[PDB]
């Protein structure tokens, strides 16, 4: 018996292991498969049947879905950075500054910078970041799991001109595809947990 | 109009040292939109083929791809230095645990060292779960430099009749029949200039 899991690859870098260790405490022959793929690609997984569960922020009338949780995002900048030097930085100032982005198209009210390049995950954008590339939006997870990111990476404040970014996780699934009893039963655990 | 240049990164690679070269790349080439993607070695090759990517980072490795060595990555087997095991192990023990093996989304037999496993793809997601104590798990030393938050969480593992040689031979790869731009031609020329030692 086995499970395949598709975490988007822009929630590789938040807090999804809890969900792993309730299915493996329950369910202790259980071959659980985590996967990451691009959204797109997720969906079709789920349709065609290689994966049984997908975590996703913001589908059609194909999937269910049940809410997980908020994760904040943060935007930084490499202490060692030019702009980094300053206590406020202006719009025209993040205009002509290179943007690390996350995705993959592009959604152009994410992106703040005329020069941007893009990669598919944060673990990328981070190392990026942090070889004075340019500044990014990462997860408040990844301080977490790297205390060290702090002495490295500063928060740009940026806020009055930029949206709260923040990911909405669902878990997602095909509603005419077969799951088991292992999803089965995370689905019901949190659905009771919400309630 | 607007030069681009997209390097795809099999999901073996990502937590590997591969800036360096990006940073080559920007320096010469400051105006240069530079995407680094990730995906599994048979679709990063089929990108090649199809010209949604430039170059490839590859390990190991058809007579359409020409490449150029660049290094040698090292990994190393860990677990978590609060699971039940590292309190004490035998080769018996660790084929009785369970491994979380990283391989791109089939297994064979040389890369399975326990009787049962979990795969996933990528050596973080691996990482997070050898972290809560899910099993061990080859993880490459890049990480330990990357994250030095690792080596207050996790060990090495030191077994006796348990001595494989866990290690990437990092490959630079393009299509031949694609048309390189001048950004990807330096980097190519500078690496096999630099192999001319």
């Amino acid at each position: 018996p086995n499970l395949t899991i598709v975490v988007v690859s822009e929630l590789l870098h938040t807090n999804w292991t809890d969900y792993v260790c309730l299915l493996e405490s329950r369910f202790p022959d259980l071959q659980i498969n985590i996967v990451s793929a691009p959204q797109e690609d997720a969906l079709q997984m789920l349709l065609d049947g290689s994966a049984q569960l997908a975590l996703m922020f913001e589908l059609d009338n194909r999937e269910q879905f049940v809410e997980l949780k908020r994760e904040a995002l943060i935007p930084v900048i490499s202490k060692t950075h030019p702009l980094a030097s300053q206590e406020h930085v202006s719009y025209e100032q993040i205009l002509g500054t290179r943007q690390i982005v996350v995705a993959s198209t592009l959604k152009p009210e994410l992106l703040f910078s005329k020069h941007y390049w893009r990669t598919d995950n944060h673990h990328s954008a981070c190392l990026m970041i942090l070889r004075n590339l340019g500044w990014g939006v990462l997860p408040q997870e990844m301080f977490k799991e790297n205390p060290e990111l702090n002495n490295k990476l500063k928060a740009l404040d940026v806020f009055d001109f930029t949206p709260r970014f923040e990911y909405y996780v669902d878990l997602v699934w095909s509603r005419e595809s077969e799951l088991g009893a292992a999803a089965r039963f995370l689905i019901d655990y949190i659905r009771n947990k919400r309630m």
